[PDB]
Parts: structure tokens; C-alpha cells; sequence
């Protein structure tokens, strides 16, 4: 609740620094999973190293106490791995230890206690086989989906951390496979490519906003979770991606109103893989990853860094009562072009995943 803005900033932040690089490769990633993961760590270190994080995470210190930072992630971690309800989600962080470290009890209970995360231990002097322990870890975490994440290590190599989180989820109203069929998707102003298009008539929480110039859809996934996606209109992608803000979003959130269209949806299944000790240090954290870092909450007489950071998000989309429609033309709405994409956790209204799709057949 309370930390919901601060979310919604860092996913902004680190989507537009994703986006300054590349203008081609689909962008993607949880907000969440790498926040919370962030805030977890900080818990072992102290002074500049800890501040550096959670002002990396978009949280103002001098406003915001840091047992409300915490408290907040916590909800958040019980609304996403609740028993009873949906969602059908897949998240996880790990921390590899080197042996012969003596790690601080404490710290150890906060990861495993507040932020229910692991924390494991391995030989860094065997680097081959530390990273298939890593990898196994992450494997076995998503069923297989993600596979040999870590592809290096550098040797001499302490402390790791990865992240992952695959997604895969149920529409709360489902598509006609029957009705999906290949089109073209516009890569360029003259270029094209075909890909798995799903379509829909009926009546969906869409509408075409002026201040983003562009579409914007909203449909809920079985559970508390609700996509939302952006079609820029011809030459406004990056006007839609620097006007994008958390009001609007909340705006879009709150309408309930619906109309007709015709709905061309492509079938696709997207993932991202990131340095983060690259893409978090253009973000100003870069202490904890340096020899200076302080990290005496983890250990306390030896030194040590984070050496490895690594987050993977995969997405999956598909097909997965009775509606009133009217006889009127409707607005034939067709994401076969670059957009750009949100998923909402209903309950916290925090950012579980942004991206963006230039080429579904990549």
C-alpha cells in the first residue's frame, strides 16, 4: 500500500534506462521481484552501501521510515504467495554464500523470516560448478522454464543473487483458439512480419487516451491481477513512454466503463534477462557491489561484495457467462506493432511486470 508510488517509480525508472539502450529487443521485467529482492539485501548492509539501495529503489529516506519500507514488501509477499488464492505465478530470489564465510545469524532470519527468500552456501572455488548449483536452483524453481540462467562467474566470486519470475496466467474472459490465426505485425513503417494473432469481438475495458495518444486496454487475469496495454498511435511510442505516470495508471484502474471492438491480441511468450549490477548501478547502486561495500550484516569480520546479480522474467500469453453487444460498427483494434505493457496485483495495485514488444517473433 503505502510503498505502491515508490514501485511504481522504480518501474518507470528502470524501464526508460532499458529503453535508452535498445529500441529493438522486447523489454521485461518484474519491478517487484527486483525491488523486493533489493530490499531484502539491504537488511545486511549499513551505512552508504544501504542507502545507495533503497534511494536506488526510488524511496526518499529523509520521508520515508525504513520499517515502512519493509512492512510494505512484506504485504505485498503475502498477497502474491498466498495458499488459497490464483494468480498461478512463479517467483523467487536466491543468495549464494560462499562456504567459510561466517554470516550473521540475524541476517539470515530476516531473509528466511520476513521476506520468506533463500539463502544458500557453496564452494565459489569450483566456479563451474557453483553456477550449475545457481542454475539447477533456478531451473528447479520454474519447473525447468528457466534454464542455464548465470552463463559466468568471475573467480573470486563470494556472493550471488538471482532473481527470476515467470508468469503465465489465465484471462478471467478467455479467446476463441478457433479464432487465432496468423497476421502481420508491423516491425517497421514498411516492414512486416506474421505472428499468432488472437481476436475477440465483445465488450472490453478499452479506450483511446489523448494525453498518452494511444490505445489503452485493460483485461483481468484470473486471480487479483489486471494487464494493461498500450497501442501508441502512428510515430508516438516514446511520446507514450515518457508520459506515462502512476495517476494515470491509477485513472485507468479506476474505470469501469466498457464498449465493443474488435480485439487483435498476438499470442506470445516473451523474457528478459538482465545484469543487474549493470542496470542497477546506472541507477546509483554501486556500493554494495564494490570492494568497499559494507555488507557487515551478512558478515563481519571478512570482506565482501555482491559479485553477481542476475534477473529473469518470463511472460506467457494465450487464449487461456454471456455479453451484450450492440449492432454498430465496432472499433477494430489490432496490436500488430510495437506496445507497451503492464500487469497491476489488484489487491496492492503494485507493478508485477513492464515491458515492451517490438517483435513477438524474436
Amino acid at each position: 500500500n503505502k510503498i505502491t508510488p515508490n514501485l511504481a517509480e522504480f518501474a518507470f525508472s528502470l524501464y526508460r534506462q532499458l529503453a535508452h539502450q535498445s529500441n529493438s529487443t522486447n523489454i521485461f521485467f518484474s519491478p517487484v521481484s527486483i525491488a523486493t529482492a533489493f530490499a531484502m539485501l539491504s537488511l545486511g548492509t549499513k551505512a552508504d552501501t544501504h542507502d545507495e539501495i533503497l534511494e536506488g529503489l526510488n524511496f526518499n529516506l529523509t520521508e520515508i521510515p525504513e520499517a515502512q519500507i519493509h512492512e510494505g514488501f512484506q504485504e505485498l509477499l503475502r498477497t502474491l504467495n498466498q495458499p488459497d488464492s490464483q494468480l498461478q505465478l512463479t517467483f523467487g530470489n536466491g543468495l549464494f554464500l560462499s562456504e567459510g564465510l561466517k554470516l550473521v545469524d540475524k541476517f539470515l532470519e530476516d531473509v528466511k523470516k520476513l521476506y520468506h527468500s533463500e539463502a544458500f552456501t557453496v564452494n565459489f572455488g569450483d566456479t563451474e560448478e557453483a553456477k550449475k548449483q545457481i542454475n539447477d536452483y533456478v531451473e528447479k524453481g520454474t519447473q525447468g522454464k528457466i534454464v542455464d540462467l548465470v552463463k559466468e562467474l568471475d573467480r573470486d566470486t563470494v556472493f550471488a543473487l538471482v532473481n527470476y519470475i515467470f508468469f503465465k496466467g489465465k484471462w478471467e474472459r478467455p479467446f476463441e483458439v478457433k479464432d487465432t490465426e496468423e497476421e502481420d505485425f508491423h516491425v517497421d513503417q514498411v516492414t512486416t512480419v506474421k505472428v499468432p494473432m488472437m481476436k475477440r469481438l465483445g465488450m472490453f475495458n478499452i479506450q483511446h487516451c489523448k494525453k498518452l495518444s494511444s490505445w489503452v486496454l485493460l483485461m483481468k487475469y484470473l486471480g487479483n491481477a489486471t494487464a494493461i496495454f498500450f497501442l501508441p498511435d502512428e510515430g508516438k511510442l516514446q511520446h507514450l513512454e515518457n508520459e506515462l505516470t502512476h495517476d494515470i495508471i491509477t485513472k485507468f484502474l479506476e474505470n469501469e466503463d466498457r464498449r465493443s471492438a474488435s480485439l487483435h491480441l498476438p499470442k506470445l511468450s516473451i523474457t528478459g534477462t538482465y545484469d543487474l549490477k549493470s542496470v542497477l548501478g546506472q541507477l546509483g547502486i554501486t556500493k554494495v557491489f564494490s570492494n568497499g561495500a559494507d555488507l557487515s550484516g551478512v558478515t563481519e569480520e571478512a570482506p565482501l561484495k555482491l559479485s553477481k546479480a542476475v534477473h529473469k522474467a518470463v511472460l506467457t500469453i494465450d487464449e487461456k457467462f454471456l455479453e451484450a453487444i450492440p449492432m454498430s460498427i465496432p472499433p477494430e483494434v489490432k496490436f500488430n506493432k510495437p506496445f507497451v505493457f503492464l500487469m497491476i496485483e489488484q489487491n496492492t495495485k503494485s507493478p508485477l511486470f513492464m515491458g515492451k514488444v517490438v517483435n513477438p517473433t524474436q
